[PDB]
């Protein structure tokens, strides 16, 4: 028991659950996605992300409303979660990895750009524009994001009266980003391989220590179906020292990601998505 705000009820006709529902616009009859987040700080700095923010590989905020609680109003994305697609060792083929890394890699890099940290990837915050295999994807949940100092102000006085973990912090300053590239690095660990690098299954030592070791668990059997190219930019992902740690740059300029067939493909989804959208040009 209960009811929908009367100014979302104005413009939609709510639908099925995809918490997220199906909707349709009722200005042109078109479906969209509807979050809804139960109920202050967090949503409005998503919002702001979300407003400024303008690229293909990131989800676009459509609408919103704060009622009695949050209703965000999203692009549909027909494909749904990355997660049902790796769920119960269920594995991408290499090509299909290498498209979805290659976009999620594009959307970070422009978030990083953007002076903009996501901290929550994971495969169900990775949708699928569509339910064919070869699709566009789009990092979604900006709910844990944070801005890019009061160290900065903190350096431009004499350190007379200064503590010396201040001082200390000064070399490992300005790296959160890399929390992302490390996210990417088991995601991209999961795609390729069906399971998971950091796990409690069928082991004695505990999630925190493979994790600060950075000793993922490798199985062989399953590896060798991957290419040596794939589990290389793996491998540089999953660095412990976030300095040394690869960006989505060096990501990107990765000889795994050097496929000028996928990249024709991505830019072939890209026009085809921009198709019913195209203005006429000036020639
Ligand atoms: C955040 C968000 C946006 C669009 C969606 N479209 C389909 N299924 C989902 N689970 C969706 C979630």
């Amino acid at each position: 028991m209960s009811v929908y705000p009367k100014a979302l009820r104005d413009e939609y006709i709510m639908s099925k659950t995809l918490e997220v529902k199906l909707a349709f616009e009722r200005k042109t009859c078109k479906k969209v996605a509807i979050k809804i987040i139960s109920k202050a700080l967090n949503v409005e700095t998503e919002i702001e992300i979300l407003k400024k923010l303008n690229h293909p590989c990131i989800i676009k905020i459509k609408n919103f409303f704060d009622a009695e609680d949050y209703y965000i109003v999203l692009e549909l994305m027909e494909g749904g979660e990355l997660f049902d697609k790796v769920v119960g060792n269920k594995r991408l083929k290499e090509a299909t990895c290498k498209l979805y890394f290659y976009q999620m890699l594009l959307a970070v890099q422009y978030l990083h750009e953007n002076g903009i940290i996501h901290r929550d990837l994971k495969p169900e915050n990775v949708l699928l524009s569509s339910q064919e295999e070869d699709c566009l994807i789009k990092i979604t949940d900006f709910g844990h994001s944070k801005i890019l100092t009061s160290l900065m102000r903190t350096l431009c006085g004499t350190p007379t009266y200064l503590a010396p973990e201040v001082l200390v912090s000064v070399g490992t300053a300005g790296y959160n980003r890399a929390v992302d590239c490390w996210s990417l690095g088991v995601i991209l660990f999961i795609c390729l391989s069906g399971y998971p690098p950091f796990s409690e299954h069928r082991t004695q030592v505990s999630l925190k220590d493979q994790i600060t070791s950075g000793k993922y668990n490798f199985i062989p059997e399953v590896w060798a179906e991957v290419s040596e190219k794939a589990l290389d930019l793996v491998k540089k992902l999953l660095v412990v020292d976030p300095k040394a740690r690869f960006t989505t740059e060096e990501a990107l300029r990765h000889p795994w990601l050097q496929d000028e067939d996928m990249k024709r493909k991505f830019q072939d989804l890209l026009s085809e998505e921009n198709e019913s959208t195209a203005l006429p040009q000036v020639l």
